[PDB]
């Protein structure tokens, strides 16, 4: 098909990273403004890992113990507080190269780029999705902790991940950047289950306008549905459900496709229920749930 | 733990986009040092474009009508020259964000990242491959013309790519920064089509590789073959030759899995003559073929 995975330009990001170390520890840490973000976790001993005592651990720390290096170059901490996970270190530098930025809390489904990075230097930038159990199919080594995950609109920067951990299937788990962890994870060293996931319906959906804007339409049917009903039929075959704010950010493919929502939720109900009986669509058996509607109109129209 | 097709941290690039306009033509370009560099396109008219004789076209312009746009900043042209399909402006002031930078040409099978941009202003990142019939199957929209591709090693980018054309075929032609076009085209409004492709195979087996570090492994087999019996198999399913050069630098992988590279050979070879099956690899139902052994060893080790 003629559709990437594509990231946003990251160099309004590398600006903002910096490397964060207590003692050993050390980790990646986002510097905007005179305010050093990274997770707490940094304030572990290896023996702290597995069962930290956070509030127990930061009262024992004072300025002087955090080593913040932008490159080879320290910057003084003359401040700190926890915030849920998050560590806040006031330095006594503004970031010159602060962007325009938001801290927001995504949904499932919602797509942000991630700049890994490692030791505070970064090294690669891919597009990820938030899984409906509340992890990423990221790509991380270890160092990677504290990389940030991000959307860039208007000339603002959104942050919206901030990377902890790796869990035993190999995908990853972290943050908002205001420390919240999204899905029911802890930051301790143990081993923690992530759910069954489900497929993301409103992105399957987008999917399906893309292959139709570019004239792959075999599977338009001449049904409709409820969005209730719809729902219940989505669940049997471990299909999330759309919820209102869903058929809204539909609205633009449905009106540049001319074809309503609820009819193409009728057309997918039936490759549901039916399968693909060995047709593709843009060129592939599998359905396509990583992209947004707002990353199909971004790479169809621009 | 995890693998994705990841780009090289674009900002080093981007502080180099600049837009170029001549007339009414507009496109991007980059601007290192004192010399902006972009495609010769920009200096036709619309009825230039079907069929330009360039020197002429040159020959006839001055300057003044060049016109560079940084930002909200215009940089004077005082000096210009083309290099093949490259048109080289000279400008009055050095662009402080230059990198560390080299102009280099790339072999079919190689990746790199493109920087995406409209207008002078980056709008997207991400990794493709050279193919073997030198086109690029890009991420392009109408305005992309001067977007660059290019790979970063320690601190220095090598540019490799600046793009160019849309074929028919909806993939994308373009030029090194030298000015010469990648494959047999011209930079003409004119449709050209490219030769037959084919599939990358020290790629491919780089990325079954790569599936293997991941616990992917149902693909493997206990067949051996001859570099010389893979090869000819390879060639009959339009599959490039595999070389003892590129049997050598899958070393580093086959050591760390254990897997001998003919024993992937010979893995590859059950795949080509029997399908997938349904089955999917690394979540790919296709054999990915756009991962250099390099671009493995990288994501999985550091
Ligand atoms: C001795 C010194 C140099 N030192 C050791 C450290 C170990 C740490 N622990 C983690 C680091 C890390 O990068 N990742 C992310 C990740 N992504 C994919 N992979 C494979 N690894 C982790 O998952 N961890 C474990 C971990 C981190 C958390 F934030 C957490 F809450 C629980 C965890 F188990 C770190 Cl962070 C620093 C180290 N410094
Ligand atoms: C403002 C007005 C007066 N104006 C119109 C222009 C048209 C131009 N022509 C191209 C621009 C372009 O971005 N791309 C790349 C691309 N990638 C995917 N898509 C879909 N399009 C092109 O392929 N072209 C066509 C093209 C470009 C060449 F460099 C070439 F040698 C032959 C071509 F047919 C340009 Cl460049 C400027 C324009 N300015």
């Amino acid at each position: 098909s003629g559709f990437r995975k594509m990231a946003f330009p990251s160099g309004k990001v590398e600006g903002c990273m910096v490397q964060v170390t207590c003692g050993t520890t050390t980790l990646n840490g986002l510097w905007l403004d005179d305010v050093v973000y990274c997770p707490r976790h940094v304030i572990c001993t290896s023996e702290d890992m597995l069962n930290p005592n956070y509030e127990d651990l930061l009262i024992r720390k004072s300025n002087h113990n955090f080593l913040v290096q932008a490159g080879n170059v320290q910057l003084r901490v003359i401040g700190h507080s926890m915030q849920n996970c998050v560590l806040k270190l006031k330095v006594d530098t503004a970031n010159p190269k602060t962007p325009k930025y938001k801290f927001v809390r995504i949904q499932p489904g919602q797509t942000f780029s991630v700049l890994a990075c490692y030791n505070g230097s970064p090294s690669g930038v891919y597009q990820c999705a938030m899984r409906p159990n509340f992890t990423i199919k990221g790509s991380f080594l270890n160092g990677s902790c504290g990389s940030v995950g991000f959307n860039i609109d208007y000339d603002c920067v959104s942050f919206c991940y901030m990377h902890h951990m790796e869990l035993p299937t190999g995908v990853h788990a972290g943050t908002d950047l205001e420390g919240n962890f999204y899905g029911p994870f802890v930051d301790r060293q143990t081993a923690q289950a992530a759910g069954t996931d489900t497929t993301i319906t409103v992105n399957v959906l987008a999917w399906l306008y893309a292959a139709v804007i570019n004239g792959d339409r075999w599977f338009l049917n001449r049904f409709t549905t409820t969005l209730n009903d719809f729902n219940l039929v989505a669940m049997k075959y471990n299909y999330e459900p759309l919820t209102q704010d869903h058929v809204d950010i539909l609205g633009p493919l449905s009106a540049q496709t001319g074809i309503a929502v609820l009819d193409m939720c009728a057309s997918l109900k039936e490759l549901l229920q039916n399968g693909m009986n060995g047709r593709t669509i843009l060129g592939s058996a599998l359905l396509e749930d990583e992209f947004t509607p707002f990353d199909v109109v971004r790479q169809c129209s621009g």
